[PDB]
């Protein structure tokens, strides 16, 4: 396999489907990415993680050079190695955990002081090992003025070049990972089109949709997407970070987008939410007390293979372990199996009518 | 297979190795059995548990009948369909998890207003569908006083007969499952001859030595077993409830013990002691924080296959559900090694070298 290669094998208004080569495997497209804090994703093994259909995993940056740290991970031999995970691994570059500060870089207070910057962050990103590179970004809440999202746009595409050239600086980097630049804006086209314009100049592997899901409804993110997304390079991937609900992948993979992640299935399958094609229930419910169906009436995983609601509902009441990790999987797998809905219904041009059909029972 | 049949395959001094045959399966002893308190073994599927070797596993009545109720695990097809264990289940009695009282019986709240008595005990047993199902006792603290020791065995003597009765009244669980007996007697010789007589001559399918590891030291308790192991019935199982640490497994079962449980090996697991045969290490420490061997260099379970010691520690450090998962694994996969070196040791006429090799290595 190459360093990168992104190849779209099937479209459908502006869905796509296809698949990112690397040098530790194969993504496929539209994907959904499980969120891997520290250096685990929350209550699976990695073998588990890949068992429900992952491709790749994300890790924090932040994080991780908090506990166990980037220069420890990389004297262990990366964060692979370290973890057991030897497929892709895409790692954020710190930007939404952050949000003193200047044009410089960042200087914080762990939850000792540490610091990020364009320069730090891809150093980092480098010593955990990590496949896909983010660039480092300011990310404004929402709302924000025009004023303020300007200016941190503006500073997060003089960043972007900032960790364009760190990461092409690192010969070994440079050879073996991809970089995704970030765009930023807000919710204003102009700021929105200003930023592709200015990562498409730079040139990167692929391009995020970054500062949504951070206040704004549905309808506004959507919105966002609507234009947003037809800015960047058709012919990179497109990730929307921090998204989301299977309506919103759904939505926003309508609207053009090809990665997600989010750490909703897994937070929230730790705290009783389980997913399922009728929508999401919560096992904590005493109506699942002695309900012997599994979690959902179609899902493949070995939870729903195994286990009835009502020993489920009786394991997170208990605050038991076990209650946590089926629950995961079987979130994850739900993910996992929503994103194979979708690719499959994109080559096989009938998206259209899998996104209102699983919108019609999924909201019934 | 036979609703219960004990063999013994090999002898040497004390120590025997045998198999218990039953319904759900097949016992290799000496056993060690799993300990899973309200439906789980903390943090470990059952198709894991099996993995590590264990034959059989422990479920505690009395927690089981607080949450999430006996009579609803009845309902739901039984413990053994509940939690997805197919093997068998020994369940205990409640009388340790007691230690108002009478006669009759105990009334407690629940850490609701709950009882337990002898055909209580048996009954709550019957609904689990326990395959080893144990009568129900009283407990005396340590230290004892002669006459508190004298009448609480008396008790518990009466209320094996209590439980005997109740067992074999109810046709189902006494053509399905076993019933083993408990001797009770403190520290004292002739308590404990008494105990064992009443027991054998109301007749069990096992019995167990009660009362011991509450308090007493290690060499009271072996002095305590070097008299009372032989005063039970040689041609049925001898079972040590609550024991133990490896070494108390080892002197236990060269004075004749057959059957072990504890939490230890789980909770300890959960609290970063790992067992290993160079005797326990913390993998808190902070000596553990980069150390790429695996957690014990000869164990063969699978987390000694994929994980370091440095990725443990972290995971263990970061308060991670993986951590409490992998420390489990390899402990209870520790533990059923012990049992199989122990069985092949006794098997091949070479158990008290095997146990001078241990003592050596474990303690250096
Ligand atoms: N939902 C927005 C988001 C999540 N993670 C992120 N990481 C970075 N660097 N930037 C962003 O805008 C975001
Ligand atoms: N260690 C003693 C012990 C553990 N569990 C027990 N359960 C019962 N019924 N009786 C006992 O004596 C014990
Ligand atoms: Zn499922
Ligand atoms: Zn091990």
């Amino acid at each position: 396999r190459p360093r990168f290669s992104f190849s779209i094998a099937a479209r459908e208004g502006k869905a796509r489907t296809g698949t990112i080569e690397m040098k530790r495997g194969v993504i496929r497209t539209p994907a959904f990415m499980p969120v891997g804090t520290a250096a685990t994703v929350k209550a699976l093994k990695p073998e588990t993680v890949r068992a429900t259909g992952a491709d790749i995993i994300l890790g924090n940056t932040y994080h991780l050079m908090l506990r166990p740290g980037a220069e420890r991970i990389a004297k262990l031999g990366g964060l692979h190695s370290f973890m057991g995970w030897d497929r892709p691994i895409l790692t954020d570059s710190g930007g939404f955990q952050v949000m003193k500060q200047s044009e410089e870089g960042v200087t914080f207070k762990s939850h000792s002081r540490h610091m990020l910057s364009p320069e730090r962050s891809i150093e980092i990103q480098h010593l955990l090992g990590s496949d896909i590179v983010m660039a480092f970004d300011e990310v404004t809440p929402y709302p924000a003025t025009p004023s303020r999202a300007a200016s941190s746009m503006e500073r997060s595409m003089r960043w972007a070049k900032r960790s364009r050239d760190a990461f092409d600086s690192r010969k070994e980097q440079a050879e073996n990972a991809a970089l995704f630049g970030i765009q930023q804006g807000s919710v204003f086209e102009n700021l929105r089109q200003q930023s592709a314009d200015a990562l498409a100049e730079i040139g990167f592997d692929g391009y995020a949709v970054g500062g949504l899901a951070v206040g704004e409804g549905q309808d506004e993110m959507f919105r966002v997407l609507d234009f947003s997304v037809p800015m960047l390079p058709d012919d990179k991937p497109h990730y929307l970070m921090g998204v989301g609900k299977p309506d919103d992948i759904v939505g926003a993979v309508e609207r053009g987008i090809d990665m997600f992640d989010c750490v909703l299935p897994t937070r929230s399958g730790r705290n009783g939410q389980a997913f399922t094609w009728d929508g999401p229930i919560n096992i904590r419910n005493a109506r699942f007390s002695e309900d012997l169906k599994p979690l959902d009436s179609e899902c493949h995983c070995a939870v729903c293979q195994k286990w009835s609601r009502a020993y489920i509902h009786h394991l997170i009441r208990a605050g038991e372990i076990l209650g946590a990790m089926l629950m995961t999987e079987h979130n994850i797998a739900f993910y996992q199996q929503l994103m194979q809905k979708i690719r499959d219904s994109i080559s096989e041009g009938r998206f259209s009518q899998f996104a209102q059909d699983f919108r019609a029972r999924y909201f019934a």
